[PDB]
């Protein structure tokens, strides 16, 4: 990769195998230091009630038009701010967010999507990630409903990437869910908007800066359309409480913590190769174990998903085939990865170790 943003981080990710500490700010602004296993808004969400006039049956205000919708790139602090103060004005708003996981351990947001009922921002989460605090406000206030469509992941990365946290979030996939229907986003904004996503860009690279006009459109139409969902969703279960089930739940979702990715070192192995191990021998096994487990701390070490260091059938190739020579590590995988390549022989020693440990 030529791109690697986790280098302009005002602070280095820590990839160690240790729980997840959160540092966090208050909608005050003042920093404050958590601890592993603990949701520092735990009783803060539990003792916040669903504001009382978004459980009324209301009138859907329709979204905006795609050509004239005032659209807002915010990529500086003070645009940060300014975007803040709008948000506050506001009783619901739609979220979203990009991320990136290929060349990152634990992966980061890239992106950030805001839609309020008049118009839209794009929040360069990257170049604003270190003042991405200053947001909690607008995510603990209890008046403002935060709508997202599909929260699990997002919820997770508020936390690992800013210490954000959301206090009346309503989940609109958790809604047609509990409606018993289809609960993609693509199938939400078909079926009450009439408009197809675009789905193009679901795998796209979100680290990229410029943006490209294709993917500042992708990254608008995810929230765009939502608070609009939100208005048809709430009609649809006020009828048919189901809807302050909904908000139970998705209070629920917003109570979830983060967690670092954990590496079992006699058990993640076998998950990612499954039945491959099939028709090894012991040496095999271990060598599988040993070098997927070598892989993960590489992977650790150079802030890179493990795929990024070595593909899962070189994992496999090199357990199989067990080289003897630096070389034959090299040959094992054809195209050779620049964290192997240079740990040729830590590799080289895993394989010589196991073969040595038994005969």
């Amino acid at each position: 990769s030529v791109l690697r943003p986790q280098l302009t981080f005002e602070h280095p990710v820590d990839n160690s195998p240790t729980p997840f500490r959160p540092v966090y700010y208050d909608e005050k602004g003042v920093r404050h230091v958590g601890e592993p296993g603990v949701h520092p808004f735990a009783e803060r969400i539990k003792a916040v009630s669903v504001p009382s006039e978004q459980l009324l049956l209301k009138t859907e205000t329709p979204y905006l038009s795609l050509v004239t919708c005032p659209l807002t790139f915010v990529d500086t602090v003070e645009d940060l701010e300014a975007l803040v103060a709008v948000l506050l004005n506001e009783t619901e708003i739609a979220v979203d967010l990009e991320h990136h996981d290929f060349y990152s351990y634990q992966g980061f947001t890239c992106l950030m999507q805001i839609s309020t009922r008049t118009q839209d921002f794009i929040v360069d989460c990257l170049k604003v990630r270190a003042n991405m605090y200053l947001m909690a406000p607008v995510f603990l206030q209890p008046n403002i409903v935060k709508v997202f469509h599909g929260a699990r992941e997002d919820v997770r990365w508020l936390q690992k990437d800013f210490g954000l946290y959301i206090v009346n979030l309503f989940d609109t996939s958790i809604a047609l869910q509990n409606l018993h229907m289809p609960h993609s986003l693509a199938f939400a904004v078909d079926h009450f908007c009439q408009v197809k996503l675009n789905k193009k860009y679901q795998t796209a690279d979100w680290r990229v800066r410029p943006i490209p006009a294709e993917m500042v459109s992708y990254a608008q139409q995810d929230t765009h359309f939502l608070l609009y969902v939100y208005d048809r969703l709430k009609q649809l279960l006020l009828n048919c409480n189901m809807l302050l089930h909904v908000f139970q739940e998705s209070r629920l979702l917003s109570l979830e913590r983060y967690e670092k990715p954990h590496l079992d070192p006699d058990v993640t192995y076998k998950q990612a190769l499954g039945r491959s191990l099939g028709g090894l021998s012991s040496s095999q096994l271990q060598v599988a174990r040993e070098i997927f487990n070598w892989r993960d701390m590489a992977a650790r070490e150079a802030d890179d998903s493990p795929s990024a260091v070595m593909h899962i059938s070189c994992v496999l190739s090199i357990a199989t085939k067990l080289p003897t020579s630096a070389n034959e590590v090299l040959k094992c995988c054809s195209p050779v990865s620049v964290a192997v390549r240079t740990n040729v022989m830590k590799l080289l020693q895993i394989v010589k170790d196991a073969i040595g440990s038994a005969l």
